[PDB]
């Protein structure tokens, strides 16, 4: 079967990270959407125009709201685009036919939104030579981030090859978890979130969500299924594309 | 030697473009510098504020007055990046060891700063399926071009990967030759631009300036020394990334 893909970023990155994927995607027959999100890639806002995970979203918000009736899509989160997918799913849970989370933030509907990312930040507490700032809007202090090269190259990057690498250090731009103010967000709903299938991928090679953190995710929220890629790295869309669009095909063939 | 290269992307492209080239560049033992140029890449701004290819070249100047007194850089352009160099040259000719046209304008001395873009538009008039609009700025009708997906396909990106092709539909923006601008500008300076060492690389594969073009540039304006590389396409610093370095070594030994 063929489906529609919405590829999502995560913080500080752009669709281009899924430039190896999309066109392995489109060659097995699907639609491919690799969206920028707010001040992201190749979006014209800076970051300190974003007031929360929300306004962030606002680019697959948008997009999901342009799908006419009856037309679903299959949503695959990278990082902290777990986030992005939770969002959206409560507002346009009829149009999601799944949603696949990729070394991905799995946020549940028992806890607060922030949960998760505080669970984060206790795994792995040193984000080594990243840059850290402070924003005002909307009478909030909101903490930007620029992620640092030696991160990058170490943790994210382990296994990419220079040229990938080299992307990242010049596409990269500042952004923001908006954690305090995801702390204070009304929960994801049962209804919405808590409804759609959710397809867990993974390798426990990731030096960054690493394997403590993605089994705590697991166990915490049963995903529908798990997929566990052998070796890779975090960016299992660069180390193992033929992999990820192997998964991404039996899904398609799953849920509909 | 070792020099400190400086790269300079076309219209409607960034940095993104050097990311083969740089790394390679780096592993040989030179400081590589990939600048995005007003409204590219990553920098903030729209086409539609920026109202001349001097404007348009401001990163570029702005990077130039940065280096201390007795810096040299060697700068690399690609296809209209020649434009850029003149621009430069004629402010800060004494920072400057050499200019590298890679399937480059080669702009001169003795006719109007449009001269070689005019005849590009004779020699390729026909760029398929790219847009174009109109924006005011400083009292003048600017052209905005988005270059065309099967422009890209067929006629700069010939001979990449999908991968490679899959960047450039994501990364390629809005951005303009400001023609009509070039052709009332004030000619390039005997003194400054004239002055420096000028190397013209190119391939007679290339599929957009095509063989009519460069080797019209290469009369009108006879350079210091022509590489002519074998195969590959436009995009010779994607196709043929290990000649262009070896090139590029070759250069830096040569000219300092
Ligand atoms: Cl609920
Ligand atoms: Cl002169």
């Amino acid at each position: 079967a063929f489906a529609h893909f919405v590829l999502i970023h995560t913080i500080c990155h752009g669709a281009w990270i899924w430039h190896k994927l999309k066109p392995l995607l489109e060659a097995l027959g699907h639609k491919v959407t690799a969206l920028d999100l707010a001040a992201s890639g190749v979006d014209p806002r800076q970051i300190e125009e974003i007031g929360s995970f929300d306004e962030y979203s606002e680019p697959l918000l948008t997009f999901l709201e342009a799908l006419p009736p009856g037309e679903k899509v299959i949503l695959v989160g990278e990082s902290c685009g777990g986030l992005n997918i939770a969002i959206a799913a409560d507002k346009y849970c009829e149009k999601i036919a799944a949603a696949v989370f990729h070394n991905s933030v799995l946020p549940d509907t028992e806890h607060c939104p922030s949960y998760v990312v505080d669970k984060l930040m206790e795994v792995f507490p040193d984000w080594k030579d990243t840059t850290y700032f402070t924003y005002t809007k909307d009478g909030k202090e909101i903490t930007g981030l620029k992620l640092g090269f030696t991160l990058l190259r170490e943790n994210l990057y382990t296994l990419c090859g220079p040229e990938e690498y080299e992307l990242a250090k010049m596409l990269t731009r500042k952004g923001s978890l908006f954690q305090n103010i995801l702390a204070k967000r009304p929960f994801f709903t049962k209804e919405g979130y808590g409804s759609i299938k959710k397809i867990y991928v993974w390798t426990d090679q990731d030096e960054i969500f690493l394997p403590e953190f993605q089994l705590w995710q697991i166990e915490n929220y049963k995903p529908d299924k798990v997929y566990k890629v052998e070796g890779g790295d975090h960016k299992l869309q660069l180390t193992k594309t033929k992999e990820i669009a192997e998964i991404l095909q039996e899904v398609a063939d799953t849920y509909n």
